[PDB]
Parts: C-alpha cells; structure tokens; sequence
C-alpha cells in the first residue's frame, strides 16, 4: 500500500508539490513526505506572530489601541477597513489575524514586534527561541506571497512549522492563560473549512491557521484531536510551481492528504 506512494499519487492528480508533517506522538510515528523542503508561509505565520506578541507582552497589552491610516491596508484585509476611524487594539488584531488572515492585522503586530524590517527580524528571531533555525520572515504583507519558487525569504518547512505549532499549542512555550487565547482564535477560524478540517471526520477536533498564495500556494497548519482526545499536529503546505507566477492553489489536494493522514492516526 505505503503512505508516501499516496502522497505522491496526490501530487501526480493535482500537479502540485506536497508537504506533510506530522510530529511523533508516544505511540505514533512520525508522518514525513517533503518535510523538510522550503514553502512559503504566507500566512501561517500570522500564527505564531500572534503568539510571538502575546510572549513579549503583559495581557493588558492586548487592550492596547492601534491607530492607522488607510495607506497602512494592504493585501487581504475583511477585519481592518471596517476600523480605520476607530482602530483596533492588540488583542482585536490577534482576532483578525487568526480567524480572518486579515493581512493589515498581520503587518500592524509585526509593527508591534519592534525592529529592522517592520518586524520580520524580531519574529525570526521569535521563531529561534522555540528551535526552528530553518523559517524566516523577510517581506510583511502582500510582498511576502509573491517570493519565487527556489527563494528561501519568507519560508519554512513542514516539518519546523508543525514543531512550532506544537510547542504553542500543546507544549509550554505560553504560558496557559495566553496559551488559551491563542488556541481559541484558531479553534473559531473562519478560512480553514475546505482544507484540514474537511479532509478529517467530523468527530475530530480540528483548529487551524491557513495559508494562500500565487504558484498554486495552499498550506493549512492545525492541531487535532481524535474522538477520544488525543492530540495531534498536522502542517501541509503545497504549491504549483510548474504553472507560474497565476498557477491556481487547489484547497482539495490539501484536503486529501488529510483524509490520507486521518486513516494513519485512526
């Protein structure tokens, strides 16, 4: 039968590239195919940028008031033009940037971070204190989705983003009452229904951070949870370099490789 012979067969049906990890548990091995190639974030970072600020930041920092300006929005943006009289705080922006990708939202808490290239140093620097030394933010939102295929900028790797999202989520890199904060915005995500969540049953817990871009990008990073519990962390990302600059993500191959992963875990 053999999982890799699977993934590859997803890859051949879709034309795209596919990258899978999913971190060993004490009874499962872990799950690896292109696990260690670069794609690029888009935005799954705004996931572990929301924790990167909350880390930095008393709670009380989130009732903090961000003003900006209309040139300030930029890429996808559904929370943050409704607000540009009033502004967001903090905590209103770590709202945006999980449950609707809102990419101004992303750049305002990069902002927030501090530092040389409107915080994209900080939070690689962020990403460092958990082990990952192989991602790296270099481009805030929208220039970093447009990277060509062989760049390394504004890349990670399944297996270093899972690794991450494992240590926030599941392990102690926050402490719990931000931990939790974090772990609800991605539990009410709004953007994630046709990829990760679809490919595993409905009786499975699923939140999740997702990912578009141009080159057919699609990635979704989520933890899991069988029936009875047990947890999981799930990265795919993929993309169709083979097309070009305007080659179409396809959410579906995403899916697949879920339902693909679920039969492994069940």
């Amino acid at each position: 039968a053999d999982l890799a012979d699977r993934f590859a067969e997803l890859e051949r049906r879709y034309d795209a590239r596919l990258g899978v990890y999913v971190p060993a548990t004490g009874t499962t091995a872990a799950i690896e195919y292109r696990a260690d190639e670069r794609f690029a974030f888009c935005s799954t970072f705004k996931a572990p940028l929301v924790a990167a600020v909350l880390h930095q930041n008393p709670l009380t920092h989130l009732d903090k008031l961000i003003t900006y300006t209309s040139d300030d929005i930029r890429s996808i943006s559904p929370v943050a033009q409704q607000h540009v009289q009033t502004g967001m705080t903090i905590g209103q922006l770590c709202d945006a940037a999980i449950r609707y990708s809102d990419g101004t939202a992303a750049n305002l808490l990069l902002a927030d971070l501090g530092g040389p290239g409107g915080g994209t140093a900080a939070f690689t620097g962020y990403l460092r204190s958990l082990g990952d030394t192989v991602s790296r933010l270099d481009a805030e939102e929208p220039e970093l989705n447009r990277d060509p295929p062989g760049d390394e900028r504004d890349t990670t790797t399944p297996h270093a983003i899972a690794l991450v999202l494992q240590q926030l989520v599941l392990g102690n890199a926050l402490p719990p009452d931000k931990r939790a904060l974090l772990t609800d915005w991605m539990a009410r995500n709004t953007t994630g229904a046709k990829r990760i969540r679809a490919g595993f049953p409905a009786d499975w817990k699923v939140i999740d951070k997702t990912g578009t871009g141009d080159y057919g990008r699609a990635n979704d990073i989520a933890v899991v949870w069988s029936p009875t519990g047990v947890p999981y962390v799930v990265a795919v990302m993929s993309d169709r370099a083979g097309g070009g600059y305007d080659a179409e993500p396809r959410e579906a191959l995403l899916a697949e490789a879920a339902t693909c992963v679920a039969g492994v875990l069940a």
